[PDB]
């Protein structure tokens, strides 16, 4: 309804690996980034490209394939090596069609979290359920990267919130029809959720080890917005004169956590700059459906005023119960930027970084009820 799976809720269900004949030339540079990278030939063969026409991609799966192939190139060539030799330009056979298929898709030519963990998984075997042992990632940019633990853990972290997404309606039809015993088990049911969710995170530390993510793959997940080596942004050649700014791709793109925010009446979703405006700007790094969704549920009546007028000490506390969950994510989430951010980049905080992070945990504390 808006582009939100039962079983996989915001992630792509079972993404397309193939691309049409026709583009094969995206295939093999996408699938062979760590032998051209490492050879120091991955920008001769962009350049040596042809223009080929979007035109034949006609179902959303396989532009969505043909996105996270684009954006890896587009990533690859830009950093290169990591080596701060970096590209300015984006050449026009491939700036082209990857800002076209972007307008198509309303996202920024740029690799995005719906790239590059939402579409970028398939299952190794399909008749076996969705755990890390069964799945594999469909891109990755350097030997030891890590992509495949940072990425398939993400989506196992999205995988888990999406059974919390699912009860959703259940709370508004039972606010609605003034249905007392149903919204309390609604809303402990979305704190069991939100908790699962948090032991699916703790699978990051022995698939990511903390060098590889920040020294490699971290070089490739950056963008050019407010970047001291893309001090003006990229130019598109031949889709815009001018270079343009975009986020490289935090998992701060996830809809998870606002998600959630915007369905407590947590004012994260409002407020003042540096904060809630980060949390707006970096919406538009989503899918357009899921923006849908964020904006349809603030319509919504809210429930923590309806909680709040109950005198229900059973109410509070299930609610309370979800602001809970939601504060352990955002403090265990603190941890993991700790390790895998602040302690590799201070063995040669310092960073506001930790103070937005912190500030959204504190306004999340400060909405518990009772
Ligand atoms: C595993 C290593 C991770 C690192 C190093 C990391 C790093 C960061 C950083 C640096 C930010 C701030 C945005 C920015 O300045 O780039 C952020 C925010 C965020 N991250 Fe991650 N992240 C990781 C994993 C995850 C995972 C698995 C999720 C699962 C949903 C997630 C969800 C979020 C969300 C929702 C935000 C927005 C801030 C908030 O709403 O609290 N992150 N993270
Ligand atoms: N080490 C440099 C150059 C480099 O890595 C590179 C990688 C792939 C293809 C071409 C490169 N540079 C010049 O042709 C860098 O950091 O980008």
């Amino acid at each position: 309804a808006y582009h939100i799976d039962e079983e996989v809720g915001f992630a792509l269900p079972n993404p397309q690996e193939n691309l049409p004949d026709f583009y094969n030339d995206w295939m093999f540079i996408a699938k062979h980034l760590p032998d051209l990278i490492e050879s120091g030939q991955l920008r001769e063969r962009v350049e040596k490209l042809n223009m080929l026409s979007i035109d034949h991609l006609t179902d959303h799966k396989s532009q969505r394939l043909a996105r996270l192939v684009l954006g890896c190139i587009t990533m690859a060539y830009v950093w290169g090596k990591g080596h701060g030799d970096v590209r300015k330009v984006l050449p026009r056979n491939i700036a082209v069609p990857y800002c076209q298929l972007s307008a198509a898709l309303e996202l920024p030519p740029i690799l995005v979290y719906a790239d590059c963990v939402l579409a970028n998984w398939k299952k190794k075997d399909p008749n076996k359920p969705l755990t890390y042992e069964n799945m594999d990632v469909l891109f990755s940019f350097r030997d030891g990267d890590c992509s495949k633990g940072f990425f398939l853990v993400s989506l196992l972290v999205e995988i888990a919130a999406a059974s919390a997404i699912k009860v959703i309606p259940t709370v508004f039809k039972a606010m609605q029809m003034q249905e007392r015993d149903t919204l309390l088990k609604a809303l402990l049911e979305i704190a069991s959720c939100l908790e699962k969710a948090l032991q699916v995170f703790h699978q990051i530390h022995d698939h990511v080890n903390p060098k590889a993510f920040f020294s490699v793959l971290r070089i490739y997940l950056s963008g050019w917005k407010g970047n001291p080596q893309l001090s003006d942004g990229l130019v598109y050649e031949g889709f815009w004169e001018d270079p343009k700014e975009f986020a490289g791709g935090s998992a701060g793109q996830s809809s998870v956590f606002q998600c959630f925010d915007v369905l407590l009446g947590i004012q994260q979703t409002a407020g003042g700059g540096h904060a809630a405006q980060f949390l707006q700007d970096m919406r538009r790094y989503m899918p357009p459906a899921h923006r849908n969704f964020l904006c349809s549920l603030e319509s919504n009546p809210s429930v923590r005023e309806f909680v709040l007028s109950k005198g229900d000490a059973g109410l509070r506390e299930a609610y309370d119960a979800c602001v809970k969950a939601l504060v352990s994510l955002r403090s265990y989430h603190l941890q993991i930027v700790t390790k895998y951010i602040l302690i590799p980049a201070s063995q040669q905080g310092g960073t506001d970084l930790m103070n937005f992070l912190k500030t959204v945990r504190s306004t999340t504390e400060k909405s518990l009820l009772k």
